[PDB]
Formats: C-alpha cells, sequence, structure tokens
C-alpha cells in the first residue's frame, strides 16, 4: 500500500517516483496520459472502478477509444485546454457510464512534473 491521499496538493511529486506496479498501491484509480489523450499508464484501481484490463488499454486514446462519455466539453473539453495552456489542475464530479453500470466518480486532472505527461485521478463518491 502506497500513502498518497487523493486530492494532496503535491501528489505530482509523489508520484514521480512511482513505477507501474506502485501505482497499483494507490488507494485511487490513476491515468497518466500523453497531451493527445493516449494513455501511458493506468493502475489497477482504475481496473476495479471501469473493468478494463490496465495492460489492455495502455497505448489507447482515453476520449476517443476507452472512455467516450468523457468526450464533452464538461471532461475533455478541460483537459484540452490545460494542454493548449499547459496547465492544468482542476477537480469535478462525473458520472462514468459506457458499457458500464453508471457509477459517480471524482475526477481529479492535474499537469505532471514530465513535461508533457497528464493525471487523471479517479475515486468514488
Ligand atoms: C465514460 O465513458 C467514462 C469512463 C469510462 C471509462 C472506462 C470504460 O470502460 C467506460 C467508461
Amino acid at each position: 500500500m502506497e500513502h498518497v491521499a487523493f486530492g494532496s496538493e503535491d501528489i505530482e511529486n509523489t508520484l514521480a517516483k512511482m513505477d507501474d506496479g506502485q501505482l497499483d498501491g494507490l488507494a485511487f484509480g490513476a491515468i497518466q496520459l500523453d497531451g493527445d489523450g493516449n494513455i501511458l499508464q493506468y493502475n489497477a484501481a482504475e481496473g476495479d472502478i471501469t473493468g478494463r484490463d490496465p495492460k489492455q488499454v495502455i497505448g489507447k486514446n482515453f476520449f476517443k477509444d476507452v472512455a467516450p462519455c468523457t468526450d464533452s466539453p464538461e471532461f475533455y473539453g478541460k483537459f484540452k485546454e490545460g494542454v493548449a495552456s499547459g496547465n492544468l489542475n482542476t477537480m469535478f464530479e462525473y458520472t462514468f457510464d459506457y458499457q458500464m453500470t453508471p457509477t459517480k466518480v471524482k475526477v481529479h486532472m492535474k499537469k505532471a512534473l514530465s513535461g508533457d505527461s497528464y493525471w487523471v485521478f479517479v475515486k468514488r463518491v
């Protein structure tokens, strides 16, 4: 178990040191995306929420392929503006509903310390 709290103010510093098998110890879902929304990392806790096998989603586009209910101004729209701006730190609730039981979650999106990477953190509410 890796001790990190959802929403912590220096979470990107914390996760920088972590390997993929370390990300799997987090109490919340964590996805790492490039600027184009392609999944670079995907932890086990997100797999528990969405039903995806984490290995099978790496390389796919989060907005186009994997999570199409996120393709909207309220989610994808924010990300695309954070990528354009190169700054992003936003937290909001959303309902995941694509090919799964509708589940209400808290999403936190934040820029990584990495130069062109972005985090999406997901926990149940
Ligand atoms: C809407 O599509 C949000 C999330 C999501 C993530 C994974 C899967 O498989 C479905 C939906």
